């Protein structure tokens, strides 16, 4: 069995290997990359996502989210307070202000220490989940707005034609902006490209050990667990590496820099934080290997997780028993 310790693998495809996205994902899995839950892909040196980022400041962040924490430094939840709209140029200036800027630090490890020590005492503002793309239309390789759609994958594998669409999302981050522990909707893959700016640190649990993380989360967030049998779908809970180590939960960590792709694999729980002002683009995708994960994915029916139009069909076709209850949650 390849990669039996479930280490995060890093790939350096050549320009020729970067042509066929599906084939390269299948290659990485042949080497065991999925066992970690997360892989890094460094694009060939010839490739670029677009020519420059000099003209992005007029993108609108219609609903910036202030991420307010509650709990203790290593075990906390965050809620998202909606703020007034601002442009990317306004948000960059805000990120760079004395109130929000990255503190002086020695290296990524020192910054990581400072994040876990101090995150809860601040409320950084995240421009998350903005439909759109920064890939140039002429970028033909690994262009996250030109991928094969999940609806077309389900149709190719299972024969059933369904409604729905699959488009990318932009994320504008600042120091301490945080993504809570989660798997993707319907335990899909994700791909994330860091277009510009400061790094993003990731934590990930191997898919084969995801239920260990769930059990810990039920112990650490006991009211939330009674409220919902899949409350990590709410995407609000954080658990530090120190706490994970104290409770024996297998995980790994890596830092993504500008110009790098990350892939998350089905049922790979992940969480992380931004080091400073940055912009990422991410989208869900599927392969044939996902279908079995999609059929088994948990679901939130308490009403909190509220998701896209396109997840309806996935539930309806892959999980017809759960459909009725899940749709009640959505309505
Ligand atoms: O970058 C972020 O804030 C969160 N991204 C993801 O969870 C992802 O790409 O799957
Ligand atoms: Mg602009
Ligand atoms: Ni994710
Ligand atoms: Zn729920």
């Amino acid at each position: 069995a390849q990669n039996p310790n479930c280490n995060i693998m890093i790939f350096h495809p050549t320009k020729e290997e970067f042509n066929d996205f599906d084939k390269y994902i299948a290659y990485m899995e042949s080497q065991g990359a999925h066992r970690a839950g997360l892989a890094k892909i460094i694009p060939p040196k010839e490739w670029k996502a677009r020519e420059t980022y000099d003209n992005i400041s007029e993108i609108l962040i219609a609903t910036p989210l202030q991420q307010v924490a509650s709990g203790r430094a290593g075990v906390f939840t965050q809620y998202h307070k909606k703020k007034k709209a601002m442009t990317v140029g306004e948000y960059r200036h805000l990120a760079n202000s004395k109130k929000y800027q990255t503190p002086p630090h020695q290296n990524f490890e020192d910054l990581e220490r400072k994040y876990w020590k101090n995150r809860i005492y601040n409320s950084p503002i995240y421009g998350a989940d903005i439909s759109g793309s920064l890939f140039d239309e002429n970028t033909k390789q690994w262009n996250l707005g030109h991928l094969g759609t999940i609806q077309d994958l389900l149709e190719k594998e299972c024969g059933v034609v369904i409604e729905g669409v699959n488009t990318p999302y932009l994320y504008f981050g600042m120091w301490k902006t945080t993504f809570a522990w989660h798997t993707e909707d319907m335990d899909l893959y994700s791909i994330n490209y860091l277009h510009l700016g400061e790094p993003k640190t990731w934590y990930v649990v191997p898919p084969e050990h995801g239920q260990r993380l769930e059990r810990l989360a039920r112990e650490l967030f006991p009211g939330s667990s009674r409220g919902c049998g899949a409350f990590l779908r709410h995407k609000v809970a954080l658990i530090s590496p120190t706490v994970l180590k104290e409770n024996g939960i297998p995980f790994n960590r890596i830092t993504q820099e500008a110009g790098e792709f990350m892939v998350t694999f089905p049922y790979g729980y992940h969480a992380g934080f931004n080091h400073g002002f940055n912009c990422a683009e991410a989208i869900n995708f599927a392969t044939p290997r996902w279908i079995d994960y999609g059929k088994m994915a948990s679901q939130c029916s308490c009403g909190e997780a509220r998701v896209t139009f396109s997840m309806d069909a996935f539930v309806r076709i892959l999980q017809p028993e759960r459909y009725d209850l899940w749709k009640r949650g959505q309505d």
